[PDB]
């Protein structure tokens, strides 16, 4: 199924509402930088204990090229969300069983040396003025979108 | 070539949350929803919703419908040929990945505590649910709104 990896995400509030979005939404694990932010007050506020029930593993982003690695020899694709030119539209994107889904950070999305890793970056097409999307709601997005087609797919 | 008129309204009305509005506003702007309604303009004046609205407010049509006046707007919109789609777990529900939106839809989205009051659920007329897996009961109401605007939004461009 289906890993999250926020190790990227600076800001409680955001890892707080993914946390709850991947718990929801059945996520195999969600990835962080850090374990110390499950018991920030901000993360925790948006979380609503869904830390007690989703699986969750810290890697520090200077592990990240590693563990990614590491995932593509289980057998994941290792998808970077992001908006490249490279790119494939959400809307044409069917996605692999073991995807593993890479969000980039709020300020600084996801660096080229990462780009360089991945196996494909997704984006979500855009019709408004607004440079992109909350990153969290982008998260939210493509585990919705991979969800949905798993549940027609099953 | 060419840019389609808009025919999707998000009615955010009965939200209370400044962060829950002002993210919404982002995601509604970034889709081209026609037009985001608000249970007060003063949500805009908020610092908590400018943060996290990126400025969206300023090209994004707003209009004020207070929960009072709802249903009132409701009937005029359904009068205008448009769907309108609550966004709830009920027992009525339609499940989100069976739903095919109309062109005019409206999108109902509840109080983040009370969820959509009864006399409103009476105006509804469909119910739409995002269907969950794990304990939590409920995912966040702007998070909820996204899916639905998103599901919207990719129906529409494969037809
Ligand atoms: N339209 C979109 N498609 C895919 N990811 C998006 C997105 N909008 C936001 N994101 C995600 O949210 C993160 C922070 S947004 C910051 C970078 C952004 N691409 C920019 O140039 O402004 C991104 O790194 C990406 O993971
Ligand atoms: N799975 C889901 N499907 C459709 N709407 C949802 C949803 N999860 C949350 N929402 C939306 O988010 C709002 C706040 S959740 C409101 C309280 C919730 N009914 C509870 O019992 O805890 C809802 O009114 C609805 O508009």
């Amino acid at each position: 199924r289906l890993i999250v990896v926020a190790s990227l995400i600076d800001k409680p509030t955001n890892l707080g509402g993914l946390c709850r979005t991947c718990e929801v939404f059945g996520a195999s694990v969600l990835v962080v930088g850090s374990l110390q932010c499950i018991s920030d007050k901000q993360f925790q506020h948006l979380s609503v204990s869904a830390e007690q029930w989703l699986p969750l593993v810290e890697v520090k982003p200077p592990q990240l090229i590693d563990y990614l690695q590491q995932k593509k020899t289980e057998g994941y694709t290792i998808i970077g969300v992001e908006q490249t030119a490279k790119s494939l539209d959400l809307t044409q994107y069917c996605f692999p069983e073991k995807s593993l889904l890479l969000l980039g950070n709020e300020r600084e999305g996801i660096p080229a040396n990462l780009i360089q890793q991945l196996d494909v970056c997704v984006e979500i097409p855009q019709q408004g003025i607004i440079r992109s999307l909350n990153v969290h709601v982008s998260g939210a997005l493509l585990i919705w979108e991979y969800t949905r087609q798993q549940l027609l797919s099953h």
